[PDB]
RNA sequence: GCGGAUUUAGCUCAGUUGGGAGAGCGCCAGACUGAAGAUCUGGAGGUCCUGUGUUCGAUCCACAGAAUUCGC
């Protein structure tokens, strides 16, 4: 058995289990014997780092990542998903939404868990106009979103005052989803009152 | 036309709360035997039907299509 496919299934019970040390010690342990670290084995190991609850691994996260491109390892879209998923546990939606941008000029067509963390981190801030931003970038990338995304978007337009901008994500919002659920039903009809 | 079941090795089929899936038979070799069956050991043998998705990761979870099959 290789040391390659022993580190691989390893590195699968670290996320199955959530153990963000055993897989930075894997980790270094892999790299001191020279165990060429697969494509598979970054993100797994990113994934791990970007597990939010205080983590260890959220300032190795980075170190691991800046390892991958100077190993010169092709990054997937779960790369910069899970690196998305770091920066804005760093409170950085700015470098999360940096990191969206990076993937499409890699030819990597982005999903929509790629958009979370940027998404979610601007209207937790406040910063609508940067959330919108976010959201164009997303129907530019024919990534059509769903009432978490939605809601959120309706959210951060109510609280800034942007009566305009909830009419119309209220809109898709009557496309997409048909039945939603309570938390941003009543949301709806409080400003709908109001 | 409608609804359900099934799709995994050359054949028959397992396996399931997701992290490189096996069995039985067959095929080839070993072993044994004068020789052969039998018994026993090992090996080769896969687009886990197809597409789109969810997931860090899909044979397994979601949707659609295709084929097979049973009832209307």
């Amino acid at each position: 058995q290789s040391p390659e496919a022993l580190l691989k299934q390893k590195l699968d019970m670290c996320s199955k289990k959530g153990d963000v040390l055993e897989a930075l010690r894997l980790y270094d342990e892999a790299r001191r014997n020279g165990v060429q670290l697969s494509q598979y084995h970054y993100n797994v190991l990113l994934y791990v780092c970007s597990l939010a609850s205080s983590n260890p691994g959220l300032s190795r996260g980075f170190d691991i990542f800046k390892q991958m491109i100077v190993d010169k390892v092709v990054p997937n879209e779960a790369t910069f998903t899970n690196g998305a998923r770091l920066a804005v546990a760093k409170d950085d939606p700015e470098m999360a939404f940096d990191m969206v941008k990076q993937m499409k000029a890699f030819g990597i067509q982005p999903r929509l868990r790629s958009y979370g963390p940027a998404l979610f981190g601007f209207c937790r801030k406040g910063d609508a106009d940067k959330a919108y931003e976010v959201d164009a970038h997303m129907v530019e990338s024919e990534v059509v979103p769903e009432e978490p995304e939605l809601a959120a978007l309706l959210k951060v337009s109510m609280d800034t005052k942007n009566a305009d901008k909830v009419n119309k994500t209220l809109q898709r919002l009557r496309d997409l989803v048909r039945q939603v659920s309570k938390s941003t039903q009543d949301m709806i009809e409080e400003w709908q009152k109001s």
